[PDB]
C-alpha cells in the first residue's frame, strides 16, 4: 500500500516534510523510525500525536507551523527510543517540559526560549548534542537569556552546546567537562575569565565570535561594546584548552594578540580572526611564532576604515607557520602586491590556498606566485587588477563556506581565478611567469577584446578556462587555439557583441581544439554568424546553447543553419532551452548529432514536436520539453524510439493522454507529465498491453476532476507499487468544487 | 446587449482580434464599420460570412489562420462601403477573385502570390494603396512573381505601389501616373533603364534597394548580383522624377554615385545609401553638390570589410548639404575621429544630429563638436572610446526608433557615449563640450568612485543614465556637481552593491534640489553604511525594483524601516521584484503619505494589511500583482477613498467576500484576473451604491460552470456599464464537458 502522506524511504524514513499537514499523521506506517514533519502547519503536539509510533528514534518538527507551536507537558514522553528531536523555528516560549531521557540530540534553534532551566534540561543526561541558539538577537523584540546555575553540570556526556546569537553577557559556569565543542557566538559577553573554561579539557572547538563586534559597515544590527573596546581575554583563559583544534574569534573587536593564548594549545588547526582590527598584528605579531601545527588562518576583513594603503605589510613571523595549508587575506585593502611583500609565505611548505579577494589591489607582480613551494589556489577574484531570517543558523556567519574555485575547474591543476577585475585586454606579457596554471577564471573583466591565438600562450596547458560575463568579440578564427589541451570551455553571458548584426561574429575556432569537451554559448544572444554557419568538432561531447535565437537561426525562411550542430559528431549533450523556439524545422531537427544521449528543449515555447524525428537518434535516453506549450503526444513513442527513458514533459498544455500511451513507451522509466491540463487518465491510456518498465510518474499540478472519472486512475495506482507517484498530497482534484483542493488518493 | 466576442468602441470599430474565433462572428454590433479579425482561426470567407456587416468600410483578416484561408469568389462583393481590406499572412495561393470596386486600399502581404493578374486588380479603378510585398524571398520555397502586363495601368488613382521581396527582375512596365511611393526593394532587379520611371511624375518616393545586395555579413539568405556586381542605374533613370523627396538605394553594392541621377531631383529631402560599397564616394563625392535640400543622408555600413583605417575621409563637398538636420555614418569603421575630419561639417547650420555608432573609434578629439553650429545629438554609442523574422512594415536596413530616449532628448544637448569603454572618468573627460543637458554613460564598464568632482565641465547635465556599469558608490559627494540634475538611472549597477563587505554610500540623493526620477533598479541592494535612509525634498519618482527589500525590510532589523519616508515629494514608488513575502507593518506606514502610485507587484507577497491604506490619502494606483495573496478586505472603503485602480492579477484568490464590490465606492478598475477563482456569488456583487466601477478583469479564473455560475452571469447582463475584458477568455475550467468554454456561451 503506496505511502500517504509521507514519502517512506528504507534508507526506514518517512520524509514528510512540507506538506500542508495541519497536524501529526495517523496514517504513518509503523516501521518508521525516522519522521520529518518540517515545514508543515502543524500546531499542537500532544501525547497522543506519536501514538502508534513508539519505535521513532527520529522527529525533525522544524518550521512548524510554516510562516506558532504547542506542546504540552510529556508529550514525547512515550517515546523511549527517541533520539533527535528537532524543534527549530516553532516559536517557542518556553523548553518543552518532560522531554524524553532517551534523547542525546536536541535543537531548539530559532525560537523565544528566554529560559534555560533545571527542569527544562537537567534531567536529559543523555544529551551529546544541545543546541539553543538564536532565541534572542539583533533587533528581536526579546529577553536575555536566563541560564539557571548548574543546568548544564549533570549532562555529563555533553559533547557539543551552542548557545550562540541569544544575550548571556557571561559564559555559563558549571558546564561539564565532556564538551568537545562550545559555540558562544554572538553573546553579549565582553569577558573572558581564568574560570569560565576551566574544566574543559577535551575542548576541542571554541568559539567566542561576535563579542565586542566590529560594527562598522556591519550588514545586520550590531551593537559594539564601549568605545568599540575589544574582547576581553584573561592572559590564562585557554591554559587548559590543551585539545582545542579550532578557536573562532571573528568580530571580537581585537587589536592586539596574546601569544600567551596558544601556550598550551599544540595541536591548534584553524584560527578565525576575521572582522577584527589586526593590520599592526598582521605587520608584527608574535602569536604567530606559537601555531607550529595551524592549517587554516582567516585574518579577512581587518582593514583600517578610511585607509587604502600600498601595500599589504606581511610580518616576517608569518615564516613560522609551516603547517599552514590555507592563507585568507580577504578585506586588508591596498593598492600593489610586490613580491617582496610575500617573502614570508615563500617557503612555507604546504600553502597551497592563498585568498586575497575584495582588496582592490590594482596591480600585482605575478611572478611572486611561481616563488611558492606548491600553490593550488590563487585567489584574487574582486578586485581591480588591470592590464523568516536572512542568515542560516546552521552556516558560518562571517563567510560564505562555497568553495573558492568550481571543483569541476580546480581538478584539472593550479586555479588562477581574477574574476571580477579590470583586466580588459590581454597583453603580449599579461601571464608570464605564472604556474602552471590549469585553471583560469577571467570572468566579469569587461574585456572587449579580439582573442587571436596569442594571448594565452604563456599558460598553454589550460584546461578548464571562464570567459564568462565579459563583452568579447568572436572576430578571428584562430582565437583561443593556443590553449591545445582545453577541455572545458565557458564563454556564457558574452551577448555584447553577437547581439549586433552589422558587426562580424567568428566561432569557427571551435573545431581546432583536440580534446575539448565541454562548450557554454549560453546566453550570448547568438542570432547570426559570418561566412562559416556551423559549429563543428570531433571531440565535443557537451554543448549549452541556452539562452540564444535559434528561433531567428532556424526561422522558417532561412537554410543556412540548418546543420548548425551537426558538425558536432561526438556530442551527447545539448542544451538548447531558453531559445524562443515555437517550432524546430524538420530538417533542423534531423540535423542534430545522432550521437545525443540527452537533449533539452525546455522553457521554449513549443507547440508543435515531430515525434517521428526520434527514430534518427538511437541512443537518445533523455528528451526535456518541460516549459513550452505542447497539447500533443503521439500514441506511438515505440515506434520512433526504444532508447529513450527519460521524457520531461512538465509544464505543458497536455489535455489528454491517448489511448495506448504507457504500454505503448515500454522503454521509459521517467515520465514528468506534472503541471498540465490533464482532468482524467483513461483505463484505455493505462491499458497494460504489455509490463510497463515505468518507475516513476509525476502527475502533480493537474486540474484532476475528482467524479466517477478518477477512479480507474487510482486503481492504477494501487496495482502498480512499483511506479513510483511523487507529491501525492499535490495529485489534486481541481474540480468539482466541493473537493477543490484535495488530493485524489484521498477519495 | 453586452458586447461579445468582440470589443466595440467609437473612433464605431469592433475590436476582434485574436480571441480564437473559428469564424467571421455575427454577434457584432449593427453600428460597427470597422472589423478586426486579425489573429484569429477563421479559414473560411463566403459571401454569407459579412451578410449581416454590409456597412463595414475596413476589415482586417490578417493572420487568420493563426499558424490556409479559403474566400469564395466574390465573397466581399456586396460590401458597397468596403475600402480597406487586409489580408496579410493568409497563406493565399492567388489574389481573391471578385474583390469590391469599392477598395481604395488593399494589402497581400505575406501570401503565396506569384501571379499579379487583371482579373484580380485591374478592376478595383479606386485603388489608393496595394500592398503586395514579401510573397517571395529568401529561402521560401516560391517561384518568381508574375506581373501581367498592363495590371496596374487601369489604377489611375494608385499612389502607393508596394512589390518589395518578390523576385520581379524588372520595373513592371506601363504604371500609372499617379504614383507617389513606389516599393521594390529586394526585387532582384539588376538594371534600371530610362523607360522604367519615365511617366512617373508626381512620385515622392523611390525604394530599389536590396538590389544587387551588398552579401557580406548578411543577417538573412542574400543572393547578391554576378561578381557582387553594383546595380546598374541609367543616366536618365530618374530624369522625370522631379517630385522625388525619398530615394532609398540600400544595399545595391554601389560604388559610385552618378550626380546626374540627382540633376532634375531638386526636393530630394532624404537619401538612403547604407550598405554599399561608398567610402570612396564619401571621400570624393562629386553628387553631394546636387543635394542642396537634402536633410538626412544615412551612409552607414559602407565599411570596406577587413579594413580598420586611422580616420574617417569626409569629402569637402559635404559643406555644399546646406539644408542637411542628420548625418548617419554607422559602420564607417575607424580608429580614430580628429577635428578636422570633420571640418566640412562644421558650417552646415542645420546638422543637428551626427550618427557615428558602431565605428570601433578607439579616440575622439571632443573639442570639434563645439565646432559645429547647432548640433543636438551627439551619438557615440557602441564603439571603443576609452579614457517570420522581419516586420514587412518597418525599415529592413535600420530600427526607426529615436537614437536618444525622447524623455532624455528634452531637456537639451545630447551627447550619447553608450556602451564604450570608459570605465574611469578623469578631471578632462568632458572638458571643451558644448552645454550637455542629456548624457549616457550606460555600458561602460565604469568601476569608479564618483565624489562630486568628475562631471564639473558639464555642470548642466539634466538626464544622466549610468545604467549597466559597476559603479563603486563610496562617496556621500557623488555627482553633487549637477545642480539642475532632474534624472538620474543608476539601475544595473549591482557589482558593489551585493558584496555585503565593502561599504555603499547613497546619500548623495539629498543634495539636489530639482531631481525628479530616480532609478535604482537591479541593483541588488540589501545593505548600506552609515545612512539607512533615502532623503529628497524634491524626489516624485522612485524605481527600487530588482533590489532586497526583504532583506533590508527583515523582522530582525530595525535600520531600514524608515528607508523611503525621506522622499517627502514622492508620489510613485516601484518595489517590484524585491523578493518580497511581507512588508512589516512600521515599514509600509513609513512609506511616504504623498503616495499617488505604488507597485509591488512580482514579489511574493501571501500577506497584506488593507488597513494600512489608511495612512495614504491621495494613493489612486496600488499594484500588487505576480505575488501569492489569498486573502482580500471586506471593507476597502473604510480604508480608502482614492484608490481607483487596484491590480491583483497572478495571485492566488479564490473568494471574494459579501461586501466586497459594493464597499468601495473609489475603484474604477479592478483586475482579478489569473486568480483561483471559481465562483462569484451575488452576495459579493452590489449593495446599489455610488460605484465607479467601470472595468472589472476576470479572464484566467478557473471558473466553475455550474448554476452557481449563475448569478454572476445574471450580474453582468444587468449590469453593463461594467466592462469586462477578453470576455472569451473568461472560460469555464469545470466540469470536463463544459471545460474550455467561454462562460458567456453557457
Ligand atoms: C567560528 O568558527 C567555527 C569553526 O570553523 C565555526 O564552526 C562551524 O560552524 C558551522 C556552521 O554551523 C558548522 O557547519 C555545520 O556542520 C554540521 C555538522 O557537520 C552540518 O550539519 C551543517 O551542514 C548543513 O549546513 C548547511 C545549511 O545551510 C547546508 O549547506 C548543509 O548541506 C547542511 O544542511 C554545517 O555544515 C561546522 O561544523 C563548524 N565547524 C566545526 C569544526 O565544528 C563557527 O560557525 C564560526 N562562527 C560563526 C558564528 O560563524
Ligand atoms: C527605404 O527607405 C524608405 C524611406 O523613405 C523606406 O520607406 C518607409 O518604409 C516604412 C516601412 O514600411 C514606412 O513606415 C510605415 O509608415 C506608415 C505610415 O503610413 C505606418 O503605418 C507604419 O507604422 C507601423 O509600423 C510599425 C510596425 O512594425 C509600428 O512601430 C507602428 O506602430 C505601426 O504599426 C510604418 O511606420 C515609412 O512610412 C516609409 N517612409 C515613407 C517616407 O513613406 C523604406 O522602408 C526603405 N526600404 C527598406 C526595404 O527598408
Ligand atoms: C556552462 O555550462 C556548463 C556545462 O553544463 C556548466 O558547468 C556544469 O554545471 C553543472 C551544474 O549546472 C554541473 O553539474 C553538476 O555537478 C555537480 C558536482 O558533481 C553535481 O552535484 C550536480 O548534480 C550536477 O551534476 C557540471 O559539473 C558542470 N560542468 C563542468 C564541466 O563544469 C556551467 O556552470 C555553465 N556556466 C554558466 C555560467 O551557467
Ligand atoms: C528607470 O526608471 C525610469 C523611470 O520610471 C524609466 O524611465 C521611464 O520609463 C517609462 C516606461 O517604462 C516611461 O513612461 C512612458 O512614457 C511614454 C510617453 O511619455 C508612454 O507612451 C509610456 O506608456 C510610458 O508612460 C517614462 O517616461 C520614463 N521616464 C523617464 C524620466 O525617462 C527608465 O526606463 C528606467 N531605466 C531602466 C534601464 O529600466
Ligand atoms: C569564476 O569566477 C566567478 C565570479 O566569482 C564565479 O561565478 C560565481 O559562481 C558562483 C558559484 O556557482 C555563483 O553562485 C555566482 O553567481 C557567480 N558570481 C557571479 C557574479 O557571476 C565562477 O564560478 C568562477 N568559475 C570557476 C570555474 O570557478
Ligand atoms: C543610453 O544608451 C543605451 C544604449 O543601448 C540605451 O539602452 C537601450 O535602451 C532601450 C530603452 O530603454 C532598450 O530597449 C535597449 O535594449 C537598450 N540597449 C541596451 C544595449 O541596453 C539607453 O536607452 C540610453 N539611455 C538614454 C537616456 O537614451
Ligand atoms: C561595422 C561592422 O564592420 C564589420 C566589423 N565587425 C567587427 C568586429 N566584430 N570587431 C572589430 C574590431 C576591430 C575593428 C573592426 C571590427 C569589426 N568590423
Ligand atoms: C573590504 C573593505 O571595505 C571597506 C571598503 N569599501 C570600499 C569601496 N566600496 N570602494 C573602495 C575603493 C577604493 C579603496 C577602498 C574601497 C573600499 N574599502
Ligand atoms: C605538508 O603536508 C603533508 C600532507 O600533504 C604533511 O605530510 C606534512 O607533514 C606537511 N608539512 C608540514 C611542515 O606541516
Ligand atoms: C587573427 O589574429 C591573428 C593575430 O593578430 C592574425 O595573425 C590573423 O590574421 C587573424 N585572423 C583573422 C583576421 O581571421
Ligand atoms: C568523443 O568522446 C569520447 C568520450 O565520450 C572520447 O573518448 C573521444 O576521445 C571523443 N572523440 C574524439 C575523436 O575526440
Ligand atoms: C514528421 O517527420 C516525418 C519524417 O520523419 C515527416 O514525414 C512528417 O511530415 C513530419 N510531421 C510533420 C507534421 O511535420
Ligand atoms: C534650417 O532649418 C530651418 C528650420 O528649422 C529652416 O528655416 C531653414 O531654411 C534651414 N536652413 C537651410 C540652410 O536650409
Ligand atoms: C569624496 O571625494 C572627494 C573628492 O576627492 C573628497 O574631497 C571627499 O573627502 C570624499 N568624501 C568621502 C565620502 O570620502
Ligand atoms: C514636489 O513635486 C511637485 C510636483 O508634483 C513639484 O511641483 C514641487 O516643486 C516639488 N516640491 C519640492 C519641494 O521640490
Ligand atoms: C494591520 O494594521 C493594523 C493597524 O493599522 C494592525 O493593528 C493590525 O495588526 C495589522 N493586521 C495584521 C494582521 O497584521
Amino acid at each position: 500500500s503506496r505511502s500517504y502522506p509521507c514519502d517512506e524511504k528504507k534508507q526506514v524514513i518517512a520524509e514528510c516534510s512540507n506538506r500542508r499537514l495541519q497536524e501529526v499523521p495517523q496514517t504513518v506506517g509503523k516501521y518508521v523510525t525516522e519522521l520529518d514533519l518540517s515545514d508543515n502547519f502543524i500546531t499542537h503536539i500532544t501525547n497522543e500525536s506519536f501514538q502508534g509510533l513508539q519505535n521513532l528514534t527520529k522527529i525533525n518538527l522544524n518550521h512548524n507551523p510554516n510562516v506558532g507551536l504547542n506542546i504540552t507537558d510529556g508529550a514525547f514522553l512515550n517515546l523511549k527510543n527517541l533520539r533527535e528531536l528537532l524543534l527549530e523555528d516553532n516559536q517557542l516560549p518556553q523548553i518543552p517540559s518532560g522531554l524524553p531521557e532517551s534523547l542525546t540530540e536536541l535543537s531548539l534553534i530559532q525560537n523565544n526560549i528566554y529560559n534555560i532551566t533545571k527542569e527544562g534540561i537537567s534531567r536529559l543526561i543523555n544529551l551529546k548534542n544541545l543546541y539553543l541558539a538564536w532565541n534572542c538577537y539583533f533587533n528581536k523584540v526579546c529577553e536575555k537569556t536566563n541560564i539557571e546555575d548548574g543546568v548544564f553540570e549533570t549532562l555529563t556526556n555533553l559533547e557539543l552546546l551552542s548557545l550562540s546569537f541569544n544575550s548571556l553577557s557571561h559564559v555559563p559556569p558549571k558546564l561539564p567537562s565532556s564538551l568537545r565543542k562550545l559555540f558562544l557566538s554572538n553573546t553579549q559577553i565582553k569577558y573572558i575569565s581564568e574560570e569560565d573554561f576551566k574544566g574543559l579539557i577535551n575542548l576541542t572547538l571554541l568559539d567566542l565570535s561576535g563579542n565586542c563586534p566590529r560594527c562598522f559597515n556591519a550588514p545586520f544590527p550590531c551593537v559594539p561594546c564601549d568605545g568599540g573596546a575589544s574582547i576581553n581575554i584573561d592572559r590564562f583563559a585557554f591554559q587548559n584548552l590543551t585539545q582545542l583544534r579550532y578557536l573562532n574569534l571573528s568580530s571580537t573587536s581585537l587589536r592586539k594578540i596574546n601569544a600567551a593564548w596558544f601556550k598550551n594549545m599544540p595541536h591548534l588547526k584553524v584560527l578565525d580572526l576575521e572582522f577584527n582590527y589586526l593590520v599592526g598584528e598582521i605587520a608584527s605579531g608574535a602569536f604567530l611564532t606559537m601555531l607550529p601545527r595551524l592549517e587554516i588562518l582567516d585574518l579577512s576583513f581587518n582593514y583600517i576604515k578610511g585607509s587604502y594603503p600600498q601595500h599589504i605589510n606581511i610580518s616576517r613571523n608569518f615564516s613560522k607557520l609551516l603547517s599552514l595549508r590555507a592563507l585568507h587575506l580577504r578585506g586588508y585593502v591596498f593598492q600593489e602586491l610586490r613580491e617582496d611583500d610575500f617573502q614570508p609565505l615563500m617557503q612555507l611548505p604546504n600553502l597551497s590556498t592563498i585568498n586575497l579577494g575584495i582588496n582592490f589591489i590594482k596591480q600585482i607582480d605575478f611572478k611572486l606566485f611561481q616563488n611558492f613551494s606548491n600553490l593550488e589556489i590563487i585567489y584574487l577574484s574582486e578586485n581591480r587588477i588591470s592590464p523568516d531570517f536572512e542568515f542560516d543558523p546552521h552556516s558560518n556567519f562571517y563567510h560564505f563556506t562555497r568553495p573558492l574555485i568550481k571543483p569541476q575547474c580546480a581538478a584539472y591543476g593550479k586555479a588562477l581565478d581574477l574574476s571580477l577585475n579590470s583586466i580588459f585586454f590581454i597583453g603580449p606579457n599579461q601571464f608570464e611567469n605564472l604556474p602552471d596554471i590549469a585553471c583560469l577564471n577571467l570572468s566579469a573583466n569587461s574585456n572587449a577584446q579580439v582573442l587571436s591565438g596569442t594571448e594565452f600562450s604563456a599558460i598553454p596547458h589550460v584546461k578548464y578556462l571562464d570567459l564568462t560575463n565579459n563583452r568579447l568579440d568572436f572576430d578571428n578564427a584562430s582565437a583561443l587555439t593556443e590553449l591545445s589541451d582545453l577541455e572545458v570551455l565557458d564563454l556564457s553571458y558574452n551577448s555584447h557583441y553577437f547581439r549586433i548584426a552589422g558587426v562580424t561574429h567568428h566561432l569557427e575556432f571551435i573545431q581546432n581544439f583536440t580534446n575539448l569537451k565541454v562548450l557554454n554559448l549560453s546566453h550570448n544572444n547568438i542570432y547570426t554568424l559570418t561566412d562559416k554557419y556551423n559549429l563543428e568538432s570531433k571531440s565535443l561531447v557537451e554543448l549549452v546553447f541556452s539562452g540564444n535565437r535559434l528561433d531567428i537561426l532556424w526561422n522558417d525562411d532561412d537554410n543556412r543553419y540548418i546543420s548548425i550542430f551537426k558538425g558536432l559528431k561526438n556530442l551527447t549533450r545539448l542544451d538548447l532551452s531558453l531559445n524562443r523556439l515555437k517550432h524546430i524545422p524538420n530538417e533542423a531537427f534531423l540535423n542534430l548529432p545522432a550521437s545525443l544521449t540527452e537533449l533539452h528543449i525546455n522553457d521554449n515555447m513549443l507547440k508543435f514536436f515531430n515525434w517521428t524525428l526520434l527514430q534518427q537518434f538511437p541512443r537518445l535516453e533523455l528528451l526535456d520539453l518541460r516549459g513550452n506549450k505542447l497539447l500533443f503526444l503521439t500514441d506511438s513513442l515505440s515506434d520512433f524510439t526504444s532508447s529513450l527513458r527519460t521524457l520531461l514533459l512538465s509544464h505543458n498544455r497536455i489535455s489528454h493522454l491517448p489511448s495506448g500511451f504507457l504500454s505503448e513507451v515500454s522503454s521509459l522509466k521517467h515520465l514528468d507529465l506534472s503541471s498540465n491540463l490533464l482532468k482524467t487518465i483513461n483505463k484505455s491510456a493505462l491499458e497494460t498491453k504489455t509490463t510497463t518498465k515505468l518507475s516513476m510518474l509525476e502527475l502533480h499540478g493537474n486540474p484532476f476532476e475528482c467524479t466517477c472519472d478518477i477512479g480507474d486512475f487510482r486503481r492504477w495506482m494501487d496495482e502498480h507499487l512499483n511506479v513510483k507517484i511523487p507529491r501525492l498530497v499535490d495529485v489534486i482534484c481541481a474540480s468539482p468544487g466541493d473537493q477543490r483542493g484535495k488530493s485524489i488518493v484521498s477519495l
